[PDB]
């Protein structure tokens, strides 16, 4: 009894509080396994169990990718599959690829592009679409644009010009070279992820990248003021990574895992969440079944690569863009 007890990291806040209310209590109750949520940053997490001598604090690391990827690299994640994890058998592999067998990302967010009917009627259809139009001055000096240095997914965002104009996520200088020629049509480099809904929705903004969640919530408090476009090419989503620590409970961590990922968990979780559910097999209520971004269509750009090229994206940036 004194030993089925596991600790799972995880942030704050209403995140925090809906892992508690859709993942830790209901799994508590089928299982009899007791759950602590320990609140925290990314970089505190990834350090205490960077540390860890002997018995580790924490079972389950659940936090950033970033910072998640360190422990990838210093080997302090146990190995899972669809053997030991079933669910995973339901994950499909982008959400698990860039963790070498021991890790899945447990929820996505998605960048779009959000918009002012209003202002923009129709909006657009596509990342080409949106940057054609605002180069073209369609949409005035109205537009607003991730700031790279913010970490609201600049880099992700960016990663998708070079593809779509370059060679591929790492052309930072098509990236670059893309953000250039809106530049002129830009007012503001947000720092913030709720800037997009309070530009939008102030009426300052008419148009720029946004979360499907966030503007979700702020189309239906506002009946319809703000939109989200799914892009033709994609929607750019990220989200957290969760990991059984290696030398902990390993058993009872990827049981939970299990239950985390799994169909009934992933859904309850990612509807309160207004999140999208790496679990293929969930299926959305009416709130967000005609509006969030398939689980099949969404991109995610490689955390590796990501990592690397930062400095030099950053510098190109205060090169040509600030």
């Amino acid at each position: 009894l004194a030993d089925d007890h596991i600790y799972v990291t995880s942030s704050g806040g209403s995140f925090l509080e809906n892992v508690r209310k859709h993942m830790a209590e209901p799994f508590e109750k089928q299982s009899g396994v007791k759950v602590t949520l320990v609140p925290g940053t990314n970089p505190a997490h990834a350090l205490k169990i960077l540390s860890s001598r002997g018995t580790p604090p924490y079972d389950v690391a659940a936090f950033g990718g970033n910072d998640m990827y360190r422990l990838i690299r210093a080997k302090k994640l146990a190995q899972v599959d669809e053997k030991s994890v079933p669910s995973l058998a339901d994950v499909p592999e982008k959400f698990k690829a860039d963790w070498e067998g021991c890790g899945s990302l447990y929820d996505y967010s998605s960048v779009g592009i959000a918009y002012r009917p209003d202002k923009i009627q129709g909006g657009v259809k596509s990342w080409k679409e949106f940057v054609e139009r605002t180069v073209a001055g369609e949409f005035g000096k109205q537009v607003f644009f991730n700031n790279l240095s913010s970490n609201v997914r600049g880099a992700e965002v960016l990663s998708m010009f070079g593809k779509i104009y370059g060679s591929g996520y790492g052309d930072i200088e098509a990236s670059i070279a893309t953000l250039e020629r809106m530049k002129p049509h830009i007012f503001k480099f947000f720092t913030a992820f709720n800037d997009p809904v309070v530009l939008l929705t102030s009426g300052e903004g008419a148009i720029g990248p946004g979360w499907d969640g966030r503007t979700f919530i702020a189309e239906d408090s506002t009946k319809g003021m703000v939109k989200w476009v799914d892009p033709t090419e994609g929607a750019v989503s990220s989200g957290p990574v969760m990991a059984v620590v290696k030398g902990g409970k390993e058993d009872l961590a990827k049981a939970f895992m299990n239950y985390a990922l799994g169909e009934e968990a992933q859904k309850a979780f990612c509807e309160a969440m207004y999140y999208g559910a790496v679990n293929r097999k969930v299926q959305y209520s009416e709130k967000l079944k005609h509006r969030l971004p398939s689980i099949d269509s969404v991109q995610l750009v490689d955390t590796a690569l990501l990592i690397k090229n930062m400095s030099a994206l950053l510098d190109l940036w205060n090169k040509r863009i600030a």
